[PDB]
């Protein structure tokens, strides 16, 4: 139950992620500290325990609670954020852009097909689990405003089994597929589509999302492919019931035909300008 407790990695409500180096064998890992008081961490620790074995979804080690702080000891993610990656030091181009939708895009297809939604998809909540930025080492993480799709009487249930309290679940799945929209938006054009920087406030950007607009000419946009301003357009729909399932995602041309696509190098803003923008853009979804 005592590890080695060191380094603090992140920050959120009612939880802190620290890096803990024990298992009485040297082995590094990471721990999410949540206070058993402020919240009650039942449905993200499920969610964990049956579908954490996926290869892309941050696997559990152990788990403790001793009444007043709960003890998620995951795998740690020494690659650090996606966008700290590819608009750092990584060849980055529509093909590698391709095979990271594919791989979070399949993902969330398992999670929105055994009717689990995640409903906090922001860029800094998939990162990559060793510096190699090798698709394959991508993990979804931090499944704290995840639900799982229950019953009257609470059992778990698939939307195959599963009318307006499936209509729920269409909402809560096209906002996990618009969330992903804006991170092909900003890996495309190396920017935020709503936010233009760090210092926008919830009035600009919500007025911009809700304007159902966005920039798909111009800049980085003149080099990229009609098949990837398509698949934008179609996952950033105003109507969250009119975007696109995870499925139709990935049997969408620049998905599936990688061999069509661009290989050069994508322009991008400075990473903390995009990280900037992006975290303004959810601070500002968050109000409503």
């Amino acid at each position: 139950d005592g590890y080695v407790v060191k380094e603090t990695i992140g920050v959120g409500s009612y939880s802190e992620c620290k890096r803990c180096v024990h298992k009485a064998t040297n082995m590094e890992y990471a721990v999410k500290v949540i206070d058993k008081s402020k919240r009650d961490p039942s449905e993200e620790i499920e969610i964990l325990l049956r579908y954490g074995q996926h290869p892309n979804i941050i696997t559990l080690k152990d788990v403790y609670d001793d009444g007043k702080h709960v003890y998620l000891v995951t795998e740690l993610m020494r690659g650090g954020e996606l966008l700290d990656k590819i608009l750092r030091q990584k060849f980055f181009s529509e093909r590698e852009a391709s095979f990271v939708l594919h791989t979070i895009g399949k993902t969330v297809e398992y999670l929105h097909s055994q009717g689990v939604v995640h409903r906090d998809l922001k860029p800094s909540n998939i990162l990559y689990v060793d510096e190699s930025g090798n698709p394959e080492c991508l993990r979804i993480c931090d499944f704290g405003f995840a639900k799982q799709l229950r019953a009257e009487n609470g059992l778990l249930m698939t939307p195959c089994y599963t009318p307006e309290v499936l209509k729920r679940q269409g909402y809560d799945e096209g906002c996990d597929i618009w969330s992903l929209g804006i991170l092909l938006y900003t890996m495309l054009a190396g920017y935020t589509p709503f936010a233009n920087g760090p210092s926008d406030t919830p009035e600009e950007i919500l007025t911009r999302i809700g304007s159902g607009k966005f920039t798909l000419s111009g800049g980085n946009w003149n080099t990229v492919s009609e098949t990837a301003k398509d698949l934008v357009s179609k996952m950033l729909h105003v109507d969250p019931h009119q975007r696109l399932t995870a499925k139709q995602v990935l049997q969408h041309p620049w998905v599936t035909q990688k061999d069509k696509l661009p290989q050069s190098q994508l322009s991008h803003q400075d990473l903390q300008l995009v990280k900037g923008a992006m975290a303004a853009t959810y601070s500002a979804l968050n109000s409503s």
